[PDB]
DNA sequence: GGGGACGAT
């Protein structure tokens, strides 16, 4: 057991520290604490009974309403603008099976639409069901709710069906996303959301008794939201005979859905697309007539693969191609000289049209972007001035351009780079040829040793069958696969559902405001349940952070953390800032965690983005307060009317940045209506008269990011110009390293030695994707694991039994005594929530901590 | 010295 530096304290601080919370000690309306206690008090049956007369709106319907649309429904139906967009209507095949949905939702409770792409059940379903309630005179009974799994699909169909109705937006359809809505109507009404929004409007109506039919689409990608939905569909169906919803999939293992509603009736509609011929790695070279040329059993497991099928065709395509099958080289992505060969064969034959190319990742868009734009080969540099090629990724500005969606100039063919990205999220019109390499990657969590690891992996058949129509959006295309066949029959059916890889802490904490107590119980019931030890670490966390006591039970500080749209450890810092008066950068950290960062990462400019990162980091050494100096900069460009040269001179995304923006705003409202702010403003004075003491934020940083700590021990000089190399490990004991995109790569000379990060992750080394560095006596007051003694025949005081620090018996005696009150003035804020006095009682603790963080400022 | 898309009244 070894020793750290010391974190005693002068006497002058102590004196004043001992004064302060002697003077927070002698202290003798909460409509919150009898809100906390009731839901402990009822059990299941009271409460469906007490939500039912609760949310009871939908027991009234306005005949004067129902007559009224009745006679104005078809009112159009005459007109001719109306009558000719209802026979384009018509043209889709769902509306061919509009009666026989009809008859369905009425005699059962559930149903299931399966269809591909084209259909327009989303565009047409709700139309139809909407429709049927207005002529038979019931318009005013009937609410519809359809879910998306991302945002622009919510606003994109919601904008497209309205003007299937000759109505702009918010009449008859509307959306409501996260910070943004357009709603509809009250009743006679299709409201387009996120999955999201409606999982937490179920807080509020447990039992959906606000909406009289629900629509849950693009359930087969199986997002966590669309299986956790239909597992409390389950609970809720039950007790709510008269409500209708149906389900939607693409003919992706759509049987189960249908299995896990005991075999519901499933409608399968037609499809409209183009038909895309499907090459494979044969078939390709078959063409092409490319070979390769510049491990102990990876050369026999793909014989054990590849040649019991090479034998088999034997007589289907030359041999000169079967042996170029039995290389391990030639499926997947490994030379990218042959997609580059392959792109420039479409290029000569197979008439006009828009290349998009498959590849896993950001470092393999590289090299080919770099052999298409300065290529080395001869039949390149014929084709290089005749392409327009667009790297398409989620950390880059070509996505959020009009450029990648228009077609090309006169002349020239646009050949798409680009993950995954472009295979459900965006789309691209122009395409008719896919070179799908069927590769990808994927983060995978270890629960045994708690690594998270991202992995170059295969793709599903279904990415595989999805990437497929990306090509037959316009005319007939071709999507070039290279991967033999027999690699496809190896490949898994779908991708693991990511309810089995995600943590699960927030969900456990979600499910409590639903009565949900038991989520051993309950997550059993998934279509796929998780690990029964992957709910026990979520349940020790929860725990750990005080959101649960030991007996399972969820504190009055669980529930505040449950209302929050955001983690339970930062939702917890969020929490904190309000009580440290620092409530601007510390929503920026947890909103730039719970998102993305604004940071474009534009190919080439890899130093120019490291650069200022740096530069905005203004040496505080901290990712996360390196963001809300951008967001500090973004706001004053936008008073200077320099917005646009700003996000240029500084590759940021506008877009991410409003909505980092309105999620902090939101964060602001939320805990002002939970009664812990005085104001709603983020940027209010009262909340952020400490929002320029750096020591502060880390202490607040930490105080979320805990237990995430690595300490550093090495710094390089010899012989480079700047960047160093680092010995650093976890608490764990495994060594990391900080992530190249992280500022504190390669940098030395540090203040501290001891790291928070939320995120760590294994690549090509074990690394902390972000990283604030933070001072052993913020970590003492916030974390546990807090012991004072001796060791060698030293003073100490740790921090997680992990961390032990030289300090005398005199400090140590008083941030014991100041870590015990600061836990009793936390419990009484979570149940009592009221903002601190600035000359109150508890401001007296805020001081006493401001104390002695204020230790550790620069110099 | 490197970043597989989603998302929360």
């Amino acid at each position: 057991i070894r020793l750290g530096c010391n974190v005693s304290a002068p006497s002058g601080v102590l004196e004043r520290v001992k004064e302060l919370m002697e003077d927070y000690s002698r202290a003798p309306d909460a409509k919150f604490q009898q809100q906390f206690r009731h839901l402990l008090s009822v059990n299941f049956e009271e409460f469906v009974a007490e939500t039912k007369e609760r949310n009871a709106d939908l027991d009234w319907v306005n005949p004067k309403l129902d007559e009224r649309l009745q006679l104005e429904l078809g009112q159009r139906q005459l007109e001719e603008n109306a009558k000719k967009r209802l026979e384009a209507r018509k043209k889709l095949p769902t509306m061919k099976y509009a009666d026989d949905i009809i008859q369905a939702v009425r005699e059962n409770q559930v149903i299931l639409i399966v269809g591909s792409t084209g259909c327009g059940k989303t565009t047409q379903v709700p139309q139809i069901l909407l429709d049927d309630a207005i002529s038979r005179g019931c318009a005013s009974s009937c609410r519809i709710i359809c879910t998306q799994p991302r945002r622009i699909s919510a606003i994109a169909i919601a904008e497209w069906v309205s003007y299937e109705r000759c109505e702009s937006l918010g009449n008859s359809v509307g959306y409501q996303i996260r910070l943004e809505s357009r709603k509809a109507r009250e009743r006679a009404s299709i409201t387009y959301c996120t999955t999201g929004v409606l999982l937490q409007q179920l807080q509020s109506d447990p039992l959906m008794h606000n909406l009289s039919v629900l629509i849950l689409d693009e359930i087969h990608e199986r997002s966590v939201e669309t299986d956790l939905l239909m597992g409390l569909l389950k609970v809720i169906l039950p007790h709510r005979p008269d409500l209708k919803v149906i389900l939607m999939s693409a003919t992706v293992r759509e049987q189960d859905f249908c299995d896990y509603f005991n075999n519901c009736p499933m409608f399968r509609i037609e499809g409209v697309m183009f038909p895309v011929k499907m090459l494979y790695l044969e078939d390709v070279l078959s063409k092409t007539n490319y070979e390769f040329q510049k491990p102990p059993e990876r050369r026999m497991k793909h014989e054990a693969m590849i040649e019991p099928y090479l034998r088999r065709i034997r007589n289907s395509y030359d041999s000169r191609v079967l042996d170029k099958l039995r290389l391990p080289e030639s499926e997947g992505c490994e030379d990218i000289d042959f997609i580059a060969d392959l792109v420039y064969y479409i290029c000569e034959n197979e008439p006009e049209g828009a290349i998009l190319v498959f590849l896993p990742g950001y470092d393999k868009i590289s090299q080919l972007y770099n052999i298409l734009d300065k290529p080395k080969t001869s039949k390149g540099q014929r084709w290089r001035d005749h392409m327009a090629v667009f790297p398409l990724h989620s950390l880059m500005q070509s996505g959020e351009q009009q450029a990648v969606f228009r077609r090309p100039p006169a002349g020239q063919r646009k050949v798409i780079i680009s993950t995954i990205i472009a295979e459900t999220s965006v789309t691209i019109d122009d395409v008719v040829y896919v070179i799908n390499s069927g590769r990808t990657k994927a983060t995978n969590y270890d629960i045994e040793t708690n690594i998270q690891s991202l992995d170059e992996v295969w793709v599903t058949k279904a990415n595989t069958q999805q990437r497929r129509g990306r090509a037959g959006r316009v005319r007939p295309g071709i999507c070039y696969n290279l991967f033999s066949r027999a690699r496809e029959d190896r490949m898994d059916d779908i991708p693991t559902p990511e309810i089995l890889r995600s943590k699960l802490e927030s969900i456990i904490l979600s499910l409590k405001l639903l009565h949900i107590d038991d989520p051993y119980r309950f997550l059993q019931t998934l279509i796929n349940a998780p690990n029964p030890e992957a709910i026990k670490m979520g349940v020790e966390l929860l725990k750990r952070i005080e959101a649960l006591d030991q007996t399972g039970t969820l504190t009055p500080l669980g529930m505040h953390l449950a209302k929050l749209p955001i983690d339970p450890q930062m939702g917890k810092m969020i929490l904190m800032s309000a009580l440290f008066c620092c409530l601007d950068p510390i929503t920026s950290a947890a909103a730039a965690l719970s998102f993305k960062s604004p940071f474009y990462s534009p190919l080439g400019k890899e130093s120019r983005v490291d650069e200022i990162k740096r530069r905005m980091a203004r040496n505080m050494r901290s990712d996360h307060l390196m963001v809300h100096n951008t967001i500090i900069a973004y706001r004053d460009s936008r008073y200077s009317h320099a917005e646009r040269d700003f996000c240029y001179k500084n590759f940021l995304s506008s877009m991410t940045l409003q909505q980092l923006e309105r999620m902090k705003n939101q964060f602001s409202e939320l805990l002002y209506n939970y009664k812990f702010l005085a104001s709603s403003n983020c940027k209010d004075a009262a909340s952020n008269k400490n929002s320029e003491k750096i020591p502060l934020l880390r202490a607040i940083i930490g105080a979320g990011l805990y237990p995430n700590m690595a300490h550093l021990r090495k710094s390089r000089q010899i012989k480079n110009r700047v960047r160093a190399i680092h010995t650093m490990a976890t608490d764990d004991g495994r060594r990391v390293n900080f992530h190249p995109s992280s500022v504190n790569s390669g940098e030395s000379g540090f203040d501290s030695a001891y790291f928070v990060y939320f995120q760590r992750q294994k690549s090509t080394d074990l690394f902390l994707l972000d990283s604030t560095m933070v001072f052993p006596m913020a970590l003492i007051i916030f974390g546990d694991g807090v012991e004072a003694g001796v060791t060698q025949n030293t003073p100490y005081l740790c921090v997680a039994k992990t961390y032990y620090f030289k300090c005398n018996r005199e400090t140590a005696d008083v941030v014991i005594q100041l870590r015990s009150n600061l836990e009793k003035l936390l419990l009484k804020k979570a149940l009592y929530p009221a903002p601190i006095e600035e000359n109150g009682y508890e401001k007296q603790l805020i001081k006493a901590i401001e104390l002695l963080l204020s230790l550790d400022e620069r110099l």
